């Protein structure tokens, strides 16, 4: 149901420079995924690069400096972006595994409109020779713009105007400088660095500008290690056949009354060679919502401590601790909202049990007596588990810190740590200058809509089982009733327009449920 | 994992002319099934054809005669025969329809052994010289012998012995033959039907006879139409667009003291050219459990009526009559036991509503006042109905009656009427003769084990939607507990070795409950 | 009560073909007797109780049923000089089990036999026996839209 | 809210109340007695249909005849404000297609 | 997406039914020959005082 | 099923099956005591590379019992069914240290063990368990316990 | 610790079914012997030391 493009293959006002995009196409080998958005950017800092410091005084609630700037940025990571709800469940169902293989992007039909404000109506009209500067850091030459679980994120529904956010980086550790400080400190370090924050403008570059009639496509090789989607039925310790004879000896020293013993283990438990992955368990969270308080706190101090027992600036909060742990609380469990207007316990999902046996580990130390739960367990020899199942809803990629030495790259929240993620692309409208008499600059005030295409190529593989049974699959059936009257479905939407979101762990359709794997 | 047969490519006792298949393979377009059971075949009726009539009067319920044979076959009409509960889940969430393309069947590895009973203790031993005839009847040159529904199938599980059935066949209508019956009637055609009653031996053709080094392959391309797997999400009388107003008038006749009115159809409810497909519910059965209750009686009488209204012997029962509409009483649903010691309301399956919108239909004949219910809606043009949803453990196909004229064939059970559906393969034993002093037959008394190999290639096709939201799939959550303690799930094995069956008509996976279609 | 289908009577997924012997004949040898009179009025009815001389006779009507009475049943003349009981050839039943068919519908007591089987899915039956004495052919009516042809007569 | 209505349920048959008429406005300004039209025969004699069954003494109208054997009708006259097309239902199963408003 | 210099274009092939343009002066009821004699019998059933 | 209450010392779900099966997991069984000593006293490193397994020279005898005497004779015409699980598509038969490895002496005689696995974790479904619990991802463990039968592939 | 060790060689020997009156599964009652014969080849490299 392709229409014939009519009109000259020229280029100018009047003609589009590309057409809507959008759908899945499954295969045994790929999966790709086409999505167009409408987006809107604005003029941002009143086209200024501005720092800003909060000076911490629990105020805010720590101390941070950040440089905002004019610019703006698109920010692709999330599944929710990549798949709708139908192909995500369709990918989780049908599929083992699957990584993004091929990715472009594309920038076009733009419209500048010059925004005209008399009095209490404003009017917007076309300005044609109006650019805008784009371009995509691929080098990660620049602070990145974007953090996993951000609301800055491509909007779900493909009809959502996407507005982009400001481009904004901390170019130091606030606390680290606190300028007077202590008056006996003679504060060197801190001035020190001070002197050698960076300052990054995104002009030191290269650009492109793009008018109405102009369109822009920006293309990536994934190299990726694959997100896999298989459930253990069992612990690694049950791989034993309870029926069979074990060689080996259990000595039980002598404990108190009962005496030495030795013996042969028995059947049904046999000691495995593999042990609980790493996780921490026991700190909590600290202080009121307005600080940060994640239970541990990852801190770089060069100078004598004093970390204001509250943290203070120092540092950033590291969460969720306990890794592949048992979470003991809900203070561990992986939590966010589905909205921007989530408050409370309105709108919030808890990630919850996949009932895979390489999640949910739990290491317990015997004494003479019994057994108590190991609270930190840290990284040894011969782990293993499961990587956090992830949602529809959940950050894809993470970069990995340029960093001489790192261990194992599991990041808990579940997304992919990339050595290089696709580089983000950075837009904002030229600055116009407007003719004023004093030297105060002024412009003119525009703003940019435009559509972006993304197209992903999935490398996707499927599962074969020799299993008899029927293997648990994503079901509407888990979903739930919503909206006003709450006779909408989950997916679905409002009378009002409103789009029903999931309220359950279960409804967003996690990996790592449904297709069995033998250990 | 296949290891390199040793031994050379010759033939006797002591090589085996075959090795286990099993397991499915998943594709894009096909579906292979490989399956191997062991199967036991015995002496039959003594070697002996043998006819038997009930004379009715109530004792057995109706009077039947019928021809046994010494003869017994292969019944591989299920769907449970060829698919695992895990393998008939993948095929009903991920394609829209299936059908069988080529069938493969190998009779290999066969044992003739002896039976030397000596007292309370009965010994094996083989006879060597021993063959087993078999032949498959590919022209349906004689009686079927294989009904829809029969328990005589294949068995689920691949590591359970199936034991083959007695052949035998209806050579004539019995109550058509009353032999004197009544004695002013002067009885011609009740003989004149006696007369040219058809007698059939299997000996009449040529078969392959087998020693145990030998072995035997049959195949069938099936040449079929698609059962598809999809499910309407609405009827198609709701097509329509409830806001665009409708050309259509409609006049209202004077009702009573209402004045006739003509007017606009309103836009919500918009005129369909679409009609509830057959079925009749106008019937109820009839007697006790004992005689042939159906609620609808296909007769063929001759001569003079009298059908003893209790049908007699005429005809037999039309079940499930209530074709797509929705049944009105547990009566019209189509009811089975997954096992042959199923009795009572202990392991019964009865159909439940698909959800489909093309299934569970119904017409309401308008008075001037109200609506009420058209119990008998025959074919009529413009009826548009969905085939009844078939389970694991439906048959798939019945054979078309060979006859001149035939409405269109869809069987209400959910069995795929075909002309040639494969050859019943027939196997008997060779009669052994024991010389004996008299001119009574004596025999020796034998068995024959072996394998059975079926392979059928499957053509299917997946499914692809532009549907937004997670359609509803087939979960092992729907699944329950069961056997001693009721800690086995559906498809697992009891502690004594017992496989639980599905107690439900969801836990069978029907199809068209699944994948959306626009209508 | 529920319980296991007997063996010995199986349900079938096939139906008694269609057929109609609810009408019976009207009127005296002179008028058009036929049970069904197939008529086409463009204008307000009143076919004058006797069908007038609206439509045409449908005979004859039973189809593949077995015919409950001699109205029924397919008759002629071998002679143009054939008149009443004399010369006439009354079709008898081939004992053939497609033809003959009856249905009889079930209330909870006992069974009745249904008069009126109009077409139907699975409805399976033989054609009219022909003999030698039979038309071969006739020629379908050229329209929009038919069922499926089988004349009850035999002819092709 | 269950289900849909079914018109003109008279199909072939000679409509024996303005009910079973096939009617419509010209304009969407149409109400009532203004503006309708009201399909009248065709004269043409594979419509306007009629089946009567005898008793003994009489004929009677049939009033619901089914699909059967060995019949012939024609489709509904269509006029220029008559639609073209209806989309055929995707299903397993479909009798003999011939909306009795006269689109294909 | 079209902007106000481009347009578009969609082709369609029927694979149709004709619809007919004719009438039937007769029902196919009155094909006959009236005055050609019929072999057919009509057999009428006893009704009331009225012999078969 | 043991249910625990430590009759057995704790909660274990098996599954077992017809199934016998070799294990080769040990050096005892591919070495001497003379070839280990040589093995390990002139070589630093050593691993293993190609591996070759035949079965073959096979007797299937009939257990003949009458009373207190068996007798055993040959049935010629009975097989053994034989794969290997290369893909690991199955669990594991074997786990290290147990008893049912190959036989030191080459003169004994190796009787195999039975297959079984264990299909979920017991502990983790006490089914009713407690009351106020209203046990669900219990039973949502066993409903997708997952089940392996042998004949699920192909054999020789 | 192996990523994919030498496969389980499983063997089991055929069900024998033998003909009973009921429909309790009886069968005969069989043993096997064989000779299973396992041949590495082993990768092994000697040692060199300057100790005196």
């Amino acid at each position: 149901g392709t229409g014939s493009i009519g009109g000259g293959k020229g280029s100018g006002v009047g003609i589009s420079t590309g057409g809507w995009v959008g759908g899945s196409h499954f295969s045994d080998k790929y999966v790709v995924t086409k999505n167009t958005r409408q987006f809107i950017t604005t003029i941002q800092n009143g086209h200024l690069y501005k720092t800003e410091a909060i000076e911490t005084t629990n105020q805010s609630g720590k101390s941070q400096r950040c440089v905002t700037t004019p610019w703006t940025y698109f920010n692709f990571n999330q599944y929710s972006c990549h798949f709708s709800p139908q192909d995500w469940q369709r990918l989780t169902n049908e599929y083992k595994r699957f990584r993004p293989k091929a990715m472009q992007v594309k920038i076009y039909n733009l419209q500048i409109k010059q925004i005209l404000s008399n009095g209490a109506d404003t009017t917007y009209n076309n300005d044609l020779t109006a650019g805008v500067h784009i371009f995509c850091d691929g080098e990660h030459a620049y602070p990145n713009a974007s953090h996993p679980w951000d609301e800055d994120v491509m909007p779900d529904l493909p009809y959502k105007t996407w507005k982009l956010f400001q481009y904004g980086y901390i170019p130091i550790e606030n606390e680290l400088a606190d300028l007077d400080g202590n008056a006996a400190g003679g504060n060197a370090t801190e001035k020190a660095l001070l002197y050698q924050m960076p300052f990054f403008l995104l002009e030191n570059s290269d650009h492109q500008v793009l008018r109405t009639g102009e369109s822009t496509e920006f293309t990536f090789n994934f190299d990726c290690e694959w997100v896999n989607n298989e459930r253990a039925y069992i612990p690694p310790g049950l791989m034993f056949n309870p029926k069979v004879p074990t060689r080996r000896v259990q000595y039980i020293r002598q404990n108190g009354s009962t005496a030495a013993s030795t013996g042969r283990i028995q059947p049904y438990s046999k000691p495995t060679s593999w042990m609980t992955g790493p996780g921490l368990l026991s700190a909590q969270r600290v202080g009121p919502q307005s600080s940060d308080t994640a239970p541990f706190m990852v801190c770089t101090n060069p100078e004598g401590t004093h970390i204001n027992t509250g943290a203070a600036g120092f540092g950033s909060g590291f969460d969720p601790p306990s890794g592949c742990l048992a979470p003991t609380n809900l203070e561990y469990k992986l939590q966010w909202y589905q909205t921007p207007e989530g408050t409370g316990n309105n709108g919030n999902i808890i990630a919850n049990p996949s009932l895979s046996m390489l999640r949910d580990q739990l290491l317990y130390k015997g004494n003479q007596t019994t057994y108590n739960l190991v609270g930190d367990i840290w990284m040894f020899p011969n782990q293993v588990w499961d990587r956090f199942p992830i949602t529809r809803e959940n950050p894809i990629w993470c970069k990995k810190p340029r960093a001489d030495k790192h261990t194992i790259m599991d990041p808990f929240d579940g997304s992919i740590a990339m050595d290089h993620p696709p580089g983000t692309i950075f837009i904002k409208m030229a600055k116009i200058p407007v003719p004023t008499a004093s030297n105060a600059d002024s412009y003119l005030n525009i703003y940019c809509t435009g559509q972006v295409s993304c197209e992903i190529v999935w490398e996707v593989e499927r599962y074969a089982t020799k299993n008899w049974r029927p293997e648990r699959r994503h079901t509407a059936l888990g979903m739930s009733l919503g909206g006003e009257s709450n006779y909408t479905p989950t997916y679905h939407v409002d009378p009002t327009g409103a789009y029903i979101q999931p309220t359950s762990y279960d409804q967003c359709m996690p990996v790592k449920t449904n297709i069995n794997k033998v250990l």
